[PDB]
C-alpha cells in the first residue's frame, strides 16, 4: 500500500530528526518515483505527497505533463539523474529542481533554455564525496569555482549540494561521509545566499544522513517497491 508506506516513511523521518534534536519540518521527503507508473504517483498525490524525483528525462516530462493536464496543481518535480546536454532542454522547460549540476556547461545550457516566465530552476551541485566507480559529481576542491560560476546564471538558483555516497553498510562510515557533506554545505552557506538544501540520504542511510544534517532525503523503494 503506497499510502501506508508514505506514512511509515514520514514517521521514520520524523523520529530520526527528533532523536538528534532537529525539527521534523527541517527534512523534506522526496519521493523517488522513477520507473514507477504514473498511476503510482497518483496514489502518492492522493496521499498528500507533492515532491517527486525522476532519473530519466522523457519519463519525467511525460509524468509532469500527465498531471498538469489533469489539472493537478502544487507539485514539485526534481530531476535527480545524470543530465546529458542533448536532453537539457526538456529539463529546463519542465522541471522545478535539478540535483545533478557537475559541470558549468550543463548549467549554462539549462539557463539558456529556461523560459523567462518560469521561476528560476533550483539547482544543487552534485559532489562525488565517496564513489570511485561514479563518473558523476565533482570533487570538493572544485566546489567554490563551480558554485561562483553557476551563481551568476539568472534563470537558475543555486540552493545547495547533493551527493550519492558509495554504498556503505557501516553506520559509522555512513555518518562520517554525510558529515563531510554537511561540513561543505555549511561552508557554502556562510558566503552564498539562499543555500538551504542538502540532498543526501536514501532508504538505507536515512538516519545517518539526517543525524549529519541532510535537509532532503530521496526515498524510492520504501515507498513504491524496489
Ligand atoms: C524507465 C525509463 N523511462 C524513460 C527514459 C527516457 O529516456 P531519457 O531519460 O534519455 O529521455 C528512460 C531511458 O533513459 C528509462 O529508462
Ligand atoms: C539519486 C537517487 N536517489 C534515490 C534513489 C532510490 O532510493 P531507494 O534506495 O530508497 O530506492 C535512486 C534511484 O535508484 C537514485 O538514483
Amino acid at each position: 500500500d503506497i499510502a501506508h508506506n508514505l506514512a511509515q516513511v514520514r514517521d521514520k523521518i520524523s523520529a530520526a530528526a527528533t532523536r538528534c534534536g532537529r525539527s521534523p519540518e527541517e527534512i523534506t521527503l522526496l519521493a523517488v518515483s522513477a520507473t514507477k507508473p504514473a498511476s503510482a504517483i497518483a496514489e502518492a498525490i492522493d496521499a498528500g505527497q507533492r515532491q517527486f524525483g525522476e532519473n530519466y528525462v522523457q519519463e519525467g516530462v511525460d509524468k509532469i505533463r500527465h498531471f498538469q493536464e489533469l489539472g493537478v496543481t502544487g507539485l514539485e518535480w526534481h530531476f535527480i539523474g545524470p543530465l546529458q546536454s542533448n536532453k537539457s532542454r526538456l529539463v529546463a522547460e519542465h522541471f522545478d529542481w535539478c540535483h545533478t549540476i557537475d559541470r558549468l556547461r550543463i548549467a549554462t545550457r539549462l539557463n539558456d533554455q529556461r523560459p523567462a516566465e518560469l521561476p528560476p530552476l533550483n539547482v544543487l551541485i552534485q559532489i562525488n564525496i565517496s564513489d570511485e566507480n561514479s563518473a558523476s559529481g565533482i570533487q570538493l576542491a572544485e566546489l567554490d569555482e563551480l558554485a561562483a560560476a553557476v551563481a551568476e546564471l539568472p534563470r537558475l538558483r543555486l540552493r545547495g549540494l547533493m551527493a550519492i555516497p558509495a554504498p556503505e553498510s557501516e553506520y559509522v562510515r555512513q555518518f562520517e561521509v554525510a558529515r563531510q557533506m554537511a561540513v561543505a554545505f555549511a561552508g557554502l552557506k556562510t558566503r552564498y545566499p539562499h543555500i538551504d538544501t542538502l540532498s543526501l540520504g536514501m532508504s538505507d542511510d536515512m538516519e545517518a544522513a539526517i543525524a549529519a544534517g541532510s535537509t532532503m532525503v530521496r526515498i524510492g523503494t520504501a515507498i513504491f517497491g524496489a
